[PDB]
């Protein structure tokens, strides 16, 4: 089977979290760190990618409207290169395109789409792939002023899927499993900028219903 425990951030395959301020581009920030695991794999290299050139150039997204993650892994795709932070840095609004394909850092095949609802198949991507975009309900006041442990609230709508995140693992603390989740509300937020989220106790927050990588 797959390991029972895999931390993505141990193999160097995660890059430092990132704080998107109130522009609604979380699905570009969860993009990003999907792409930046694949480019780790794929180069040895771990960098920062660009969610400012997602916000302005993925025309299929609404920019800090919000968007899919999928629409941007298939801009990555149609356009053949996604640049690094360092040549499209993040300002936080959205901006006309200004994508200069002389600072490409990554490219992408297109993605693949976790089987709604799937914990399991979850669970054996991140085992194979490496970090995977997420989508969860993070509505809850007991979410946002999450601290340690591992979270679980009843009231978590699987059906209310608000917020975009990263899978960078999973494993168990104190008995109870958990999925390893990269946010990006800055290293002040939860433990680290990260959360442990409850992994099989019934799709819990949605976590398992819209989930995909990009290939590379
Ligand atoms: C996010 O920053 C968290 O709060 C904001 C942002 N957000 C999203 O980006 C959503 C992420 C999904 C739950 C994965 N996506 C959308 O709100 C969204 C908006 C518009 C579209 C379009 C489809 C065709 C044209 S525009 C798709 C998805 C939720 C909230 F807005």
């Amino acid at each position: 089977r797959a390991p029972d425990s895999v931390d993505y951030r141990k193999k160097g395959y995660v890059t430092p979290v990132k704080n998107q301020g109130q522009c609604g581009s979380c699905w570009a920030f969860s993009s990003v760190g999907a792409l930046e695991g694949q480019l780790k794999k794929k180069t040895g290299k771990l960098l920062n990618l660009s969610p400012q050139n997602l916000v302005d150039c993925v025309s299929e997204n609404d920019g800090c409207g919000g968007g899919y993650m999928t629409n941007a892994f298939q801009y990555v795709q149609k356009n053949r290169g996604i640049d690094s932070e360092d040549a499209y840095p993040y300002v936080g609004q959205e901006e006309s395109c200004m994508y200069n394909p002389t600072g490409k850092a990554a490219k992408c095949r297109g993605y693949r789409e976790i089987p709604e609802g799937n914990e399991k198949a979850l669970k054996r991507a991140v085992a194979r792939v490496g970090p995977v975009s997420v989508a969860i309900d993070a509505s809850l006041t007991s979410f946002q002023f999450y601290s340690k442990g591992v979270y679980y609230d009843e009231s978590c709508n699987s059906d209310n899927l608000n917020h975009a995140v990263l899978a960078v693992g999973y494993g168990i603390q104190k008995g109870n499993k958990h999925w390893i989740i990269k946010n990006s509300w800055g290293e002040n937020w939860g433990n680290k900028g990260y959360i442990l989220m409850a992994r099989n106790k019934n799709n819990a927050c949605g976590i398992a219903n819209l989930a995909s990588f990009p290939k590379m």
